[PDB]
DNA sequence: AGCGTCCAGTCTACC
DNA sequence: TGGTAGACGTGGACG
């Protein structure tokens, strides 16, 4: 999940589970996602405390105790959270003073949950750029940055390091509206598609937020909603999509809008 | 469920 | 450089 998802997340956690005791921990005996500690201690130590915030940067939470060390969620390709089994594919489980509980899953494995004294010093948080929803770049800096790197637009969008939050379909969706090919390189970009990638990449990840992530209210004229189509069948407003790779990633454009020098 | 194949955010080996 | 080609477990969609 990209930024929309893990925001969504984070709000709802911050609605449903600030200021109540953890009365109940489960942690998945998965040496793979439980990174760094024993299920066992990482149950015996956030067991009893209560969440004080929860907080988020890029494609990562951590939820903020009232004494640490904070138990962190890098999402992956497939982690998710949940309010109310422990569902089957469950890492992080646990039930609150008043009965509702949470559940982070990752039927993929390839996510990783930490408990770390402080996330926000420590790989990959430490590591991370500005997120895209806390520290947008002005229209001017965003433009600055993009001058100064002789990298592919898109794989420099999908750069935790550059910018953080951004994944595969929102790097598509935001290159697509601004009509600007995921091939055409960052420094090669006028500060006129600069302005409009900045002006993009604003519109789809609010209005992605806005919906928690919920893709069925994506706006339909989004590309995201046909990007799941086979090649040659693939369309949008008629005009057809494209699938290369970039950065190693399925990547769907339109050669008809999006062109390069 | 039962088949088989393909598509789907890090992180490292390499030209 | 930065470009890439693969690896990493495994679910879900589909011929």
């Amino acid at each position: 999940p990209e930024l929309p998802e893990v925001e969504a997340a984070r709000r709802a956690i911050e609605e449903n589970c600030l200021g109540k005791k953890i009365k109940r921990v489960i942690i998945a005996d998965d040496n793979k996602v439980i990174h760094g500690i024993s299920p066992s201690d990482f149950q015996t130590s956030i067991l009893g405390k209560t969440i004080i915030s929860a907080r988020r940067k890029g494609k990562n939470l951590w939820l903020e105790l009232d004494s640490p060390p904070f138990p962190s969620f890098q999402f992956g390709m497939a982690g998710a959270i949940y309010i109310k089994w422990p569902s089957k594919y469950s890492k992080f489980f646990v039930e609150l003073d008043d009965g509702l509980e949470l559940s982070f899953t990752d039927k993929r494995r390839f996510a990783k949950v930490r408990l770390l004294a402080n996330p926000t010093s420590v790989s990959p948080i430490s590591e991370l750029g500005p997120d895209a929803l806390l520290e947008p770049m002005t229209v001017d800096e965003f433009a600055e940055s993009l001058a100064k790197k002789k990298i592919t637009i898109k794989p420099l969008l999908l750069d935790q390091g550059y910018i953080s939050g951004i994944g595969n379909w929102i790097a598509d969706e935001v290159l697509y509206q601004a009509r600007i090919h995921p091939l055409q390189t960052a420094s090669s970009l006028s500060k006129e598609q600069c302005e409009a990638l900045h002006t993009s990449i604003k519109e789809v990840i609010e209005k992605a937020v806005e919906v928690d992530a919920d893709s069925s209210q994506f706006p339909s004229n989004w590309i995201f909603h046909n990007r799941e189509k086979k090649p040659g069948k693939a369309f949008v407003d008629g005009k057809k999509i494209d699938f290369i790779t970039a950065g190693g990633r399925t990547t769907a454009y339109v050669p008809e809008l999006q062109k390069l020098y």
